[PDB]
């Protein structure tokens, strides 16, 4: 399988508002950015979205070592998610989970792939990422896109 390295990164210049992120896929030394900003988003959207555009960038089933340090990523993967799919994406209210668009979204990708999550904590030590939060600051600077799924 190809083996693959992600690192992810998403931000609003104020939240809610114009984002943008911006992500980075390695394979055999070779590079390819991503990298576009929205409108209307929120830092926790493109948080997301930055990681679920990477995963759906690939065209076939790779090992996969992302690098986020969204702490909404991280604990929709490792604590919700799995209850989130048992209760029918919602919540103990029955409202749909927030931004179950992305979450469902992510959570198509995440089945394609062997992926091992690396989280991260600061920039620091940390220069793929740090890159991702200036391409995501800089697409936020003139976003082109809508975030569709996004609701006030």
């Amino acid at each position: 399988l190809k083996q693959v390295e992600i690192f992810t990164d998403g931000s609003c210049l104020g939240n809610p508002g114009p984002g943008g992120y911006g992500a980075i896929l390695r394979y055999r030394g070779r590079e390819k950015t991503f990298s576009a900003g929205y409108t209307r988003t929120t830092n926790n959207r493109m948080e997301l979205m930055a990681v679920i555009v990477a995963l759906e960038a690939l065209k076939e089933h790779c090992e996969v070592i992302l690098s986020t340090d969204s702490q909404y990523v991280r604990q929709g993967i490792t604590q919700w998610i799995h209850n989130w799919k048992k209760r029918g994406w919602k919540t103990a209210d029955k409202k749909p989970v927030k931004n179950v668009d992305l979450w469902q979204r992510l959570d198509a990708a995440l089945g394609q792939h062997q992926i091992k999550w690396e989280w991260v904590k600061g920039h620091a030590g940390h220069p793929e990422n740090e890159r991702c939060d200036e391409l995501a600051r800089a697409a936020a600077m003139n976003p082109t896109l809508e975030d569709t799924g996004y609701q006030v």
